[PDB]
């Protein structure tokens, strides 16, 4: 048996979304002809605030149009977090795509920056010609690599004051916005509102097998059509998968509030096994994601342990089952959450890792 | 009715597609889990003679990818055509994207270069510090703006021989590849040996809704992986696309031979009709495209009319069909055929094209 | 005895140029503290009739300035010459550093674009979203590859109306501006009126050592600043260079006469010769540039034999005189003057000419 | 009277420069043919024992073209301090220049960077492809943002046993690297010996008007020629500069040491006098720099306050000295000692310091 948390990326179509798929009325978008696309844009639209939306093949697409679109200026500088995803895991696109310089602030506590550092760093080239003109704030929500933190409404509030006095944007990486949303009980349009434009995913928790959008007004989008036709995401009959993003953001509501209380009856289940190698703090389980810290044993190792199986794994647990994680810092590992890991699974992935613990104990 | 010759990227999904789509087998493609992508990119190799491909969200992306893994070395040059689809139609991305310089040389009449001016030029600055390196010759077969034709195998080995001389390598758009191989009555392969990349698009006459793909040796679609991901078309579930381009791929060598009869049909109806206003030489139509000279109209009001209906229309030709085409030249409109034009549809596009050219007869 | 005319950038400073670097007033530029660079500056705007101007290292990085200046929007497009210097001998920047498209138009017969062709160009694009936007027509004046022709301003007037009208600015690399201007006998500005931005290079023709500068309004100068600065031109005690930058301009109109007629000499005098092998219509050289045709001889052979010395040439001469000249085409080399080829040196270069045609006639 | 402490950037030439400039063998460097370049060169590389050195116009340009020569793979990344004057006062020309990605690392304790943290991002991506690839180490000595600091050789030394394991190559700012080999008593090939390439600057303490150069193997001189000549620094008879820039290495190791014992002796005047508004630690004033901490009064205040001349000042005082100074931080001023401030310039700098700080005394 697999229980795979690596992501929440690895979600694989339902019987609902097969069927949009194989039923979706397209055109080609290149010429705004597929009504499905257009239907997805503008419901995407409704749900956030925006005033229109356009339909990529990724989020890393998303962002980078966002980014090329607010930063179009020569010499321009995004101030963004040093472990949010556009700066680590986004192959730098910023600078070899984009041509925009990145000014990374530390964000790891609680995927917040520190807005004393944020003002003195809009302040320092906010009219000198020496340096670089910062056009945009990057903000991540929820914050992937602290844990799936949620960025709450009066942070990005008091953001877009400090980004909107000294003559900057605000983007908004929302890869997991619903994930946000759906913490906070609040529509998802509330965090936009603290926003010029914003990304959204369809292919991590919503389940949809392929696609993103970029959210603005009309003008913003109406740049990100070029932006998106350069780089390669202007496709044809794109009906096909926004039928099935369009099933995902119908059960958005009800199928993610399972994944959080996955994670959070798999982060009080380590605990109540009181091990002196895992450790974690539920009160820091705010949406799909545990982050487990680990010690005595490298991660890569306790990865390894948790997707093998023993002889001795079917004695004392009964089945045999291979939990799939990903080692993230050099003392935690990272477990994210999906609709394809049933409550079920969630039980047999504690009952792994109770087994794995117990033949290292000290 | 509708008779859509505008472009063959306005196929939609048949059945057998869209079953394909919904029972599709997927994974996540970034981490190399999604067997359908893995079945298609292995046929696709096959078929091509290359060692590797990669899928990839359009035709645009992949050229754009393949620029970009050839000539990385600062202050590089592309020898290419100057009514290629790369430096017409695709926002100048290997310039704003790639930053690479591009010498486009003569290619109108037949998609084919000057052999010596092709010489001329890979000689200029061949070893001179002051010029740029060329690392790449870009070749477009078919070549979409000459009106679909088909390059010759013996001028693809004559190109090669220059271009690995002088140190460049070779690089084909092959977004209508499959036209010219059924033109040709060859294995698509027998193109593909003489360069040492590829491009091939299922969305256009293979009629798949979205995906391309590039195809090369397996370091250089190792490269291709990580600009794949950089520019944002490193999607999870593309199984689901990837089915329905397979079946495409297997009606190739059948349906494409309508699409070339029904054009060749066109040609040869519209030269019948031995208008002073339209003139079409059948010799020219090699694929599924003909350019149809215009004279004592503009081109955009051809288009104009042959898209209208009028109750003359159903008077003398009995059926009201809208045609659609695109205005190329300032003196010619292009018509692309496809496998949603019927044979039936050519007819009657022609009976309206009959009566739109008598009502304006000189 | 050497006589250079392989170019005119090989001019060497002389003593009141060595006087004016040892005496100069300077300051940082950086911090706008030079006055010398600011008398230079201001003399040069109002000689051009621009509003400022800004000094620069070379005439290349002006070139660049100007198209980064002007083109800044992603998918921008300049419209220039295929035989423009910055097309084809400045590394590709426009591609590798300005990130800009280039669509080039045949310019070698009088260095002017077919006006007809640069309407079409210009309207193509001038509204579709699917084409880069053209912000810029490229002109330079004199055009060096075709031999230093002149740019009439009529041509310069009809281009400006052109390019306005579609929304686009002009710009003239004038590295050899003041050889139009006398050629003309006009006074500088009359030039400078049909463009929106120029170049002008000190160390040509002027012979200054080093330096060039950008001229255009206030804001596009302010802004120039920030590109000049992160190109890393932005130099400290350049005073040191404007001063003799500032004797050359003033020596302009009596040196710069001397060499226009010491080529038209060497033209005419090579005519006079009747020989198979070399012909030059004396009509074609407009400023210090003069293309001679060869035959029968590579052009290479040529400037080697021409560089070279033998025990006849000291015998049916009487002097031995190295003449330095470059090959240009397959069939032409490419002669030009300066103030230091005097017009006694002239003379031992026709001489030369003459006994090395002798050795080899057929 | 003026003593300006702003920058060692503002040194003016002496009559030994002037002369040598005036007496200069010149020729055009882009042909490879001014003599005191040449000698420049040689001279340099054998100073900083590399093979060869290339000069450039400025020490930006020269920073410039080593990261564009060592980060040149598509999706490179430089590993620099978030203090150093590439990352802050340098346009951002990583990014809108050279397309490389920056991963900024803290540094202003002592201009050092953390061996830990330098290891860790050394290894997070070291053969991950979702990773850019870390190919240069990028240091600067002395650091000027922290006041002058030296590097120590051991410290340079672990740095290149960390890059050169983890396939990445180390270059060094040396816009001030004569200072720092001064200060530690040792020729300064010794820090060069731990980088693969060194910039070095003329225009600062060593008084040269204008000038850098690149340091480095044959191959990367090779290649930094072709990034010069794209970036228009190619400058013609740059031996004009050079042989000025030849003046000031010789006066090196005798001026230098002067900057330091000035800057030394008004770190003690200014702790001499005790004041609870400014304090200074002598034992940070390693170099030509010290950083002066404000209390109670804005940096800028402090500066105006300096700079500005009162009856009363030339009461209590005698003399009015305008202090010429940089705001540095929110709390902090800095002065950079060079040739023109003489020893008893730094003098009545103190005595003008003494007496502002009097008349604001709590």
């Amino acid at each position: 048996h697999m229980v795979d948390l690596r992501s929440d990326t690895v979600t694989r179509p339902g019987p609902a979304m097969r069927r949009a798929m194989a039923e979706a009325v397209v055109g080609d978008d290149d010429y705004g002809e597929d009504p499905t696309v257009h239907e997805l844009q503008e419901k995407a639209a409704e749900l956030l605030g925006v005033e229109r939306t356009l339909f990529v093949p990724t989020n890393t697409m998303a962002n980078l149009i966002s980014v090329m679109g607010h930063c179009r200026r020569r010499g321009s500088q995004v101030l963004l977090g040093q472990e949010c995803h556009l700066h680590v895991y986004e192959q730098g696109g910023v600078a070899q795509i984009a041509g925009v310089h990145s000014h990374p602030l530390p964000d790891l506590p609680y995927g917040t920056l520190d807005l004393n550092e944020l003002e003195r760093a809009l302040t320092r080239g906010s009219g000198s010609p020496y340096h670089p003109v910062c056009e945009l704030v990057y903000l991540e929500n929820t914050h992937s690599s602290a844990g799936g933190r949620v960025l709450p409404v009066d942070y990005l509030r008091q953001v877009c004051l400090l980004a909107h006095a000294h003559g900057a944007r605000v983007h908004m990486d929302g890869a997991r916005l619903m994930n946000a949303a759906v913490a906070l009980r609040i529509p998802p349009a509330r965090l936009v509102e603290h926003c010029d434009s914003v990304s959204f995913c369809f292919s991590k928790g919503l389940g949809a097998p392929v696609g993103a959008l970029v959210g603005g007004s009309k003008d913003f989008i109406g740049e990100a059509w070029r932006l998106r036709k350069a780089l390669g995401g202007g496709m044809r009959q794109a009906g096909v998968l926004a039928a099935a993003a369009l099933v995902g953001l119908a059960e958005a509501e009800e199928v993610l509030p399972r994944d959080h209380e996955n994670a959070q009856r798999f982060a009080k289940g380590l605990q109540d096994l009181a091990s002196p190698i895992c450790s974690v703090d539920p009160a820091t389980v705010e949406t799909n994601m545990v982050l487990v810290q680990v010690a005595g044993l490298p991660p890569s190792e306790l990865c390894q342990r948790l997707q093998a199986v023993s002889a001795e794994e079917v004695a004392q647990t009964g089945r045999a089952v291979r939990v799939l994680l990903f080692p993230w810092t050099e003392q935690s590992v990272r477990a994210v959450w999906h609709r394809d890991v049933s409550a079920q699974d969630t039980e047999l992935a504690l009952k792994k890792w109770e087994f794995v613990l117990r033949q290292l104990r000290p």
